[PDB]
């Protein structure tokens, strides 16, 4: 079972702060964005503008359940992984690090890809996001950790200590 399995939106820092977590703890660092690319070749943008959520949903799944059960190291999901509802049931127990974000920072720092965030009004698609995956996160996790005011090394370390 991963040391940690790390959730929240995008933006939030599942990507930067899950390697530099893994870094620490001297293990490896899967990201299921990632390893989905691999398990399939093409772009998540891609996948998107190709077979859509619901199928991007269902390949992410698999992903995820498999990485549970195989990596013992860091796990960093994709920011929507906890709208399926199989991954919620499969991450119960698990170490779960829901990082949180206000929307303002969240959309400052996805300013730069995001198939659900991209074009214009992302302030708006973000804190619609937020509104809808808030309560889910919230489910999941075992450790809320802000952050807001905390550069990585910070949220990094007051993860690492309560681990
Ligand atoms: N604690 C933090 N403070 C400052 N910038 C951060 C922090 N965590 C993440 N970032 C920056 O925000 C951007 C998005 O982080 P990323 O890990 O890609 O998010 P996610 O994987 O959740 O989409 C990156 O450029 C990263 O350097
Ligand atoms: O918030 C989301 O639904 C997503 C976030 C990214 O990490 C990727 O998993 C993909 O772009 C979907
Ligand atoms: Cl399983
Ligand atoms: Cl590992
Ligand atoms: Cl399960």
């Amino acid at each position: 079972a991963p040391k940690a399995v790390l959730v929240g939106l995008p933006g939030s820092g599942k990507s930067t702060i899950g390697r530099r977590l893994a870094k620490a703890l001297g293990v490896g660092l899967l990201d299921t964005d990632v390893a989905i690319e691999q398990r399939t070749g093409r772009s998540i943008a891609d996948i998107f503008a190709t077979d859509g959520e619901q199928e991007f949903r269902r390949i992410e799944e698999d992903v995820v359940r498999a990485a549970l059960a195989d990596h013992d190291g860091v796990l960093s999901l994709g920011g929507g992984a906890v709208t399926s509802p199989g991954v919620r049931a499969a991450l119960a127990g698990h170490t779960v690090v829901y990082l949180e974000i206000s929307a303002a920072e969240g959309v400052r720092r996805t300013g730069g890809v995001r198939p659900l965030l991209a074009g214009p009004d992302r302030a708006e698609k973000y804190r619609a996001l937020m509104a809808k995956r808030a309560p889910l996160y919230r489910r999941v996790a075992t450790m809320r950790v802000d952050t807001n005011r905390r550069n990585p090394g910070a949220v990094v370390r007051h993860i690492l200590s309560r681990l």
